[PDB]
């Protein structure tokens, strides 16, 4: 048993639930939220702009101490930082960009790094601003994850087509 509610089960091992994941992790306060991070861990917009936002920018000093001495992520790469306020982790996942043309059959190495957790509160990887066909995702996410996932997505309508739309 876990604290995640109001979810719909689509699977074994998936659920998804309209709901902002800034606030579901203010609530939830989860082991790993997943951040939909880019090579470089420059927080500026869509899911990450908005993680980064809500711990007043610790996110992005700690995401560039680690560039800094790391160098960046891959593409279908990740990284586990502080959760700062929100989780007691965050695994930062580089899903690809379509936007920058980025091969999109390395969705599936991104979501294999949830695997490594057994439960996540995340996002879909590569959709919003990140240019990929949700609906895609979801699938990807559902024949990847063997973990226990807990999606968070943000825009209602899309998530009751993400719902009517699942086989
Ligand atoms: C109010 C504050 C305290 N909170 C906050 O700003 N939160 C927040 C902001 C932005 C996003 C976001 O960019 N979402 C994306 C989005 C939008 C539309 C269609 C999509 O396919 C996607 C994929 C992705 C998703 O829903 O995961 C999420 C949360």
């Amino acid at each position: 048993v876990n604290s995640f509610s109001g979810y719909l089960k689509l699977t074994d091992n998936v659920y998804i639930k309209n709901a902002d994941i800034v606030e579901e992790a203010k609530k939830v306060k989860p082991t790993v939220v997943v951040n939909a991070a880019n090579v470089y861990l420059k927080h500026g917009g869509g899911v990450a702009g908005a993680l980064n936002k809500a711990t007043n920018n610790a996110m992005q000093v700690e995401s560039d101490d680690y560039i800094a001495t790391n160098g960046p992520l891959k593409v279908g790469g990740s990284c586990v930082l502080s959760g700062h306020n929100l989780a007691k982790h965050c695994l930062h996942v580089v899903g690809p960009n379509v936007n920058k043309g980025e091969d999109i059959q390395l969705l599936k190495s991104a979501y294999e790094n949830f695997n490594q957790h057994e439960v996540l509160l995340a996002p879909l990887l590569s959709a919003g601003i990140f240019g990929a066909d949700p609906i895609h995702s979801l699938r990807v996410c559902v024949d990847t994850v063997r973990t226990n996932v807990y999606l968070a997505v943000f825009d209602k309508n899309l998530y009751d087509k993400l719902v009517s739309s699942f086989l």
